[PDB]
C-alpha cells in the first residue's frame, strides 16, 4: 500500500522501517532513521531493525505488515516488506500472489507494531526551506516577471500581423502603409527579442546564485557533522547529494517562474480566444485537455522503463569490469568464447529493455502528434465553416491560429513540468535530510562501531580525541573527564598521524601551515630539522609521510601520538 | 580511411531495411506536402466561393491524409530504431571481441575504467551512421524536391527563404567552436572541483583534528565560483546563439509575410498561396535546419570512430607468434616476451606450433581470483560432466560440501576454492 523509496544503495532496511512508520503514523526523515538503525557501509541486519523498532516504541521480535529479508535481489542485503500474502528499490509490484517462495528463504519476518508511540508527523515541508532562498533576492524575480509580462504583451500584439494584413491590407488595397505596418511589427518583434535576452540573462544569474547558495550550505553542514556520519557512508553518496543542488534549483526557479508566468499566459490567451470565437476556443481547450490526459498516463511507464534501463546497464557494466579485471584468469583457463556469449546475452537484454522504452516514446510521440495535427485541421475546418456563415472574418482565423499557438505553448510547458518537479522533490529529501542532523558541537557539553558487536589500536587513538563516545575509557589524561571540557581545546591539544597522508589543494609552504594562520615562518624551518623530505630537494614550494610528521610537530601538541 | 570501411561493412547486410525506410520517408514527405496544400484550397476555392459540402469532403480527405502520414512516420521510426539497435550491438560486440584477444601488455598498461568507456563511444558511432541516413533521407532529395516546389509559387519568396537559411547556417558555423571550448572548460573545472571535494572528504579526519573546516570551506567556495563563472560563459554563448537565431528566423518570417503580401497586391501571386507557402516552408527549412545542426554530432562521431579504429588496429595475440616466481610463471605461460635471457624456456622452443597447446596443457594458480555466476562457470574447460568433476576433485582430501557443491549461482574462500578446484584441465606441469 504505502512505501518510501530508498535514496542510496545501503539503506533498504531503513527504508522498510520508514515505510512501516508511514503506515502506522510517524514520518521521521530517513536520514534520522538511518542513523538510528546502526546503518553501516555494508548495510543493516535484523538486530538493527529490531533495536530501532524498540527505540521508536514498537514492540516486535503473523500480522499483516512485517519486514522479511530478501536474498536474491541484489548484493546489498535488500529488505522487502510484505503487504498481502513494497520493495523500496523497485516499488509495489507483488511477488507472492498466494505464495511464491523464492525470496522468503531468509525467513526473517520480524516486525510487528505495539504500544502507543506518540503518533504524528516528525518531519517538515522541506521544499519551502529551499524555496526560501528567493527572499534575499526578490528584485531579480520582480524584474523577470515584468520582462515576461512585457514579452507577452509584445508577442500577442505582434501576432495580429496576419489579421491586419488580410482583413484590411489585402481586400482593401493600401499599398502605401503596408511598409509602415511591416516596419512597426518588425520593431515590435525586435523589442520582444531584446526582452527575451534580458530575461534569459536574469534567469541564468538567479540559477547560478541558487546553485552556489545551496551547494555551499550543504558542504558547510557536511563538514560540521560528526565522524559517525562519515563512517556510515561512502564518498559517492556525499557527492551525489552535493550534485542534487542542481535539481533543487531547477525545481525552485523553473517551476515557480513557469507556474506564475504560464498561468497568466493561459488566462490571457483563453480570454482572447473566447473573445475571438467561442467554438474555436472550445476546440482548443479540448485539444489541450486531450494532450494533458495522454502525457500524464505515460509518465510512469516511461519512468519504469528508464529504471529498467539503468538496472540492466549497471549489470552490464559490472560484468564488463569483472571480465576485464581478471583477464589474466580468462586467458589462463583459455576460454574466451563463453565470455563473448555471456556478454552477447547481457547486451541483448539491455537492447530488449531499450526497445521497450523506445516503443513507449514512439507511441507517446505518435499519439501527441495525432492530437496536435488533427486538432489543427479541425480548427481550420471549424474556422472556415464559421467564416462561411460570417461569424468571423478571413484574417481572424489566422489571428486565432497565432494566439492558439501562443496559448497552447504555455499549458504544454506547464503540463510537461509534472515529472521534473517530482524528481526534484526527491532530491530535496535526499539533500536536506542531512541538514537536520545535529552537528559535532551541538552534541557536546570497550567501544562499538555501531550495533557491531563490541585495528583495535587505531580505535584507541581515535577515541583519544572526541571522535566518538566511549563506554570504558579516559584513564590516561592527567586532568579529568574529556567530555566536560571544550572540543576546540582537545583539537588544538592532540596531534596524530593517520594511516594515510592528506594533502589538500595548496602549496607545500602552506600545507604545513594548515589549520592555523600564525606560524612566524620560523617554526616551519625549526620542525624541518627532522626529515623534511630531505629539504624536499627544491626550496621553491611545489603544488608524503614526512610532511605529515612535520605538520604534526609544527602543531605544537601537549600530547603527541604516532602510528 | 577506416571510418568509411567500417561504415560500409556494418551497413551492407541491412540494405532492405534502409530501402524500406527511404521509401517510407519519401511517401511521408509527399503526403506532408499534399497536406500542406490544404490552406490554399481552403482560402481560395472554399472560403471565397462559399462551398460547404466541398469543404466537408476536402476536410475529411485531408484528415485521412494526415492520419496516413502519422502511420508512415510510426512505421519508419520503428524501422529506424531497430536498425540503430542492430548496428550498435554489432559495433559493441566487435569491439569487445577484439579487446578480449589482446596481449596482456595491452591490459596492464591501461586502466580498467578506460576499457569500458569506449563502449559508450560505440553508441556515439551509431548516431553517425543514423546521421548519414539524414543526409539522404530528409535533406538533399527531400529538401531539393521541396525547394523546387517553392520556386513554383514565387521566386522572390524562395530567394528570401534561401537567404534566411544561409544566415542561420553562418550563425551556427560561427558559434560552433566557442561553445565547444566553453564546454571543455566546464568539464575541466567540474573535474577539478570533484577531485578537491573527494580529497577533502576522504581526509576528513585530519581536517577535524587540525580545526581547519573554514579553510576547506573557502577553498571549495573558490572552486565553485570558478566553475560558476565558466558556466556563465557557456550560458552566454548559448544565449547569444539563441538570440541571433531567433532574430533571423522571426524577422525572416515577418519579411516573407510582407514580401508575399506585396506580391498579392501587385498581382503576380495570389491569396491562399501565401498561406500555403508559409505552411510548406517547414518542408524546406526544417530539413536543412536538421543538417546545419548536424555539425556537432560528427565531431564526436569522428573522434569516437578514430579511437575505436586505433584500438582495433592493435595486433592480435596469435599474430605475434607463428616477484621472481610470478615472472617465471609468466615466461613459462608465454604471456610476456623473453626478458633477462632469450635462449629457451623448458625442454624445447614451444613458441613454434600453437599457443593453444600451452594454454591447455599448463595450469596456473593465482594470488587473486575472481568468481562469477554459478559453479559451472568456474569450469571454463568443459564439454562433459566427467563424474561430477572427477568426484569433486578427488574429494577424499577435501569435500567442502556445505552449500557450494551443487549448481547454485554464487552471485579466504576465493583461493581456497580456486586452487583446490582449478586443476580439472589435466595440466602437464605446474600446480
Amino acid at each position: 500500500y504505502v512505501c518510501v523509496r530508498q535514496y542510496d544503495l545501503t539503506d533498504c532496511g531503513a527504508a522498510c522501517l520508514s515505510s512501516i512508520a508511514q503506515y502506522y503514523g510517524l514520518k521521521m526523515s530517513l536520514a534520522k532513521i538511518r542513523e538510528m538503525t546502526g546503518t553501516d557501509t555494508q548495510g543493516t541486519n535484523a538486530y538493527g531493525l529490531i533495536h530501532a523498532a524498540k527505540q521508536l516504541g514498537f514492540s516486535a521480535k503473523f500480522r499483516l505488515p512485517a519486514i522479511a529479508n530478501v536474498i536474491v535481489d541484489n548484493r546489498l542485503a535488500h529488505f522487502v516488506v510484505i503487504y498481502s500474502i513494497a520493495d523500496p528499490g523497485k516499488g509495489i509490484v507483488r511477488y507472492s500472489m498466494d505464495d511464491f517462495c523464492s525470496i522468503w528463504t531468509g525467513g526473517l519476518v520480524l516486525l510487528e507494531p505495539g504500544e502507543a508511540f506518540q503518533k504524528g508527523d516528525y518531519t517538515q515541508n522541506m521544499m519551502v526551506k529551499f524555496a526560501g532562498f528567493l527572499k534575499p533576492l526578490k528584485k531579480t524575480v520582480l524584474c523577470i516577471f515584468l520582462a515576461s509580462l512585457l514579452y507577452t504583451a509584445l508577442g500577442i500584439a505582434g501576432s495580429f500581423y496576419i489579421k491586419f494584413l488580410f482583413d484590411d491590407l489585402i481586400k482593401f488595397e493600401k499599398l502605401n502603409d503596408l511598409h509602415i505596418i511591416s516596419a512597426g511589427f518588425a520593431v515590435i518583434f525586435l523589442l520582444q527579442i531584446f526582452l527575451n535576452y534580458y530575461r534569459s540573462i536574469l534567469v541564468t544569474k538567479l540559477g547560478m546564485s541558487i546553485d552556489k547558495s545551496i551547494m555551499m550550505e550543504y558542504y558547510s553542514h557536511v563538514l560540521k557533522l560528526p565522524m559517525n556520519f562519515f563512517n556510515s557512508r561512502k564518498v559517492g553518496e556525499i557527492i551525489s547529494r552535493f550534485m542534487d543542488a542542481s535539481k533543487i534549483r531547477q525545481a525552485i526557479s523553473g517551476a515557480t517562474l513557469t507556474i506564475m508566468i504560464d498561468t497568466i499566459m493561459a488566462v490571457i490567451g483563453g480570454i482572447l480566444l473566447y473573445i475571438q470565437n467561442s467554438s474555436l476556443f472550445f476546440i482548443s481547450f479540448i485539444i489541450i485537455l486531450l494532450y494533458g490526459i495522454i502525457v500524464t498516463v505515460f509518465n510512469k511507464p516511461i519512468q519504469n522503463a528508464n529504471r529498467q534501463i539503468m538496472e540492466d546497464n549497471a549489470k552490464l557494466t559490472s560484468a564488463l569490469v569483472e571480465s576485464v579485471k581478471g583477464i589474466e584468469t580468462i586467458k589462463s583457463f583459455g576460454a574466451e568464447e563463453q565470455t563473448e556469449k555471456s556478454t552477447r546475452d547481457k547486451i541483448e537484454t539491455v537492447m530488449k529493455s531499450s526497445f521497450k522504452e523506445g516503443m513507449l516514446y514512439i507511441n507517446l510521440s505518435s499519439l501527441t502528434g495525432i492530437v496536435a495535427g488533427l486538432g489543427g485541421i479541425v480548427i481550420l475546418w471549424a474556422g472556415a465553416y464559421n467564416v462561411i456563415k460570417g461569424n468571423m472574418s478571413g484574417g481572424q482565423l489566422l489571428a486565432f491560429n497565432a494566439l492558439l499557438a501562443y496559448f497552447l505553448t504555455p499549458v504544454k510547458n506547464l503540463i510537461d513540468l509534472q515529472p521534473l518537479i517530482q524528481t526534484a522533490v526527491v532530491a530535496s529529501n535526499r539533500l536536506g535530510e542531512i541538514l537536520e542532523l545535529a552537528t559535532e558541537k551541538e552534541l557536546r557539553e570497550d567501544f562499538r562501531y555501531g550495533l557491531r558487536k563490541p585495528s583495535g589500536k587505531t580505535t584507541l587513538a581515535k577515541l583519544l580525541m572526541n571522535f566518538y563516545s566511549p563506554e570504558k575509557g579516559d584513564i590516561l589524561i592527567n586532568g579529568h573527564s574529556i567530555k566536560n571540557i571544550s572540543l576546540e581545546l582537545i583539537r588544538k591539544k592532540i596531534a596524530f598521524v593517520s594511516q594515510d597522508v592528506f594533502i589538500f589543494s595548496g602549496t607545500v609552504k602552506e600545507n604545513l601551515c594548515l589549520g592555523n594562520e600564525n606560524v612566524d615562518m620560523d617554526e616551519i624551518i625549526k620542525a624541518a630539522k627532522m626529515a623534511n623530505a630531505h629539504d624536499f630537494i627544491e626550496k621553491l614550494p611545489l603544488k608524503k609521510q614526512r610532511l605529515a610528521i612535520a605538520r604534526a610537530l609544527l602543531k605544537k601538541p601537549d600530547i603527541l601520538i604516532l602510528d
